[PDB]
């Protein structure tokens, strides 16, 4: 994926965006943050992705999640590209978007974030990074520019991450919002009993270990 | 690895014998599922789902393979649990192998673990990458979900379908695309060539910029 591992604290870079200069940590503050990477402006899939992210912005904001895009082009191109994005959404073709777009025409940020090789459109600059309020990397997604992301999945994964952070539960494969969840393996039996009064169900396995524990979404 | 990076041709011991990575892949696509450790809740559910879904990937020339930081012996015992999770006879027989990375060498080589491979336990929580390689051994896509957020297999199958569509029909899939929806013509392909390549019709959505990059065409 990117050059950061899970648990890595995000680079506190300074950059100029469509809304002005920003210091990464300042911008994030006490909110979760999603950084979408794109190779260049005025490009097919990336345009459909930013238009969808713009429409979905309110769903994220109410979950204390800030959105921010990065693209390897200048701010003026970013501004012009926003009218196209707005127009694609069947909206007034304005240069205003619900989130900023960082200017990385110099490719210095793409190198910092580990999604570009100087010895090589920069097709590699495609990572979606999710950071928590603690500035650490929580999740990463690396789809090529020819495969559009699925935003219902991005939203689903955010709800999951927040569930773990606040309720101390893990979500199983293909979990849908509202489904049973799993007790964190580090939670003792004595403890899980009190923490989750709704009930903890341990699936019996051949090994006899008790790690497959389900509990209603708290 | 970055997109386009060639996979390492490592040799590893697995639940089905020793393998050489590039040999294992052959002329097929390959998805490598990483797990921090055996007998873990989320990882067990994902592996169980991968086992039930193996046929769907196989008919698509996609080979499945898992890596977990534990012994092949444990991998075998864990396989009985994985089968039991699927309510099938608890044998150590799975439709795909599990690589033994008890030593942590592969995790570091694949870049999903800081070179501190000596840590007694600690739980290799960073080793959660899903790598999708093409017949050419190059990275086509990767997903990095923590061990507390189970993967979505509908999404994984959906992306394999896009990847193969781009490889074969020279088209890209827009946001939230579902198999069967309109696709987009690669920005690379000139107007002249596209009319010939996609006889089903090409639609250029007019944008404020006058640029003609938002071109759609029925899935070919």
């Amino acid at each position: 994926p990117g050059g950061l591992l899970l648990g890595d604290v995000a680079p506190n870079f300074e950059a100029n965006t469509t809304v002005g200069r920003i210091r990464f940590h300042d911008f994030l503050g006490d909110s979760w943050g999603i950084l979408f990477s794109h190779p260049r402006d005025f490009t097919p899939v990336c345009t459909t992705e930013l238009g969808r992210a713009a429409k979905l912005a309110p769903e994220f904001a109410k979950r204390n999640v800030k959105l921010i895009a990065l693209s390897i082009d200048s701010v003026e191109d970013h501004l012009a590209w926003s009218k196209d994005i707005n127009a694609y959404n069947s909206e007034e073709p304005t240069e205003k978007l619900p989130f900023p777009i960082i200017d990385d025409r110099n490719r210095e940020l793409a190198i910092l974030l580990g999604m570009l090789d100087p010895a090589e459109m920069p097709v590699t600059a495609r990572v979606v990074f999710v950071f928590g309020p603690d500035k650490k990397l929580k999740l990463s997604i690396l789809y090529p520019a020819t495969t559009g992301r699925n935003f219902d999945e991005i939203l689903r994964v955010v709800i999951s991450l927040q569930l773990t952070a606040e309720k101390r539960v893990a979500t199983p494969v293909d979990w849908k919002d509202g489904d049973s969840v799993m007790v964190l393996p580090t939670i003792p039996e004595e403890e899980a009993k009190k923490l989750f009064p709704k009930g903890v169900f341990t699936k019996e396995l051949p090994s006899g270990k008790k790690y497959l524990r389900y509990t209603p979404q708290p």
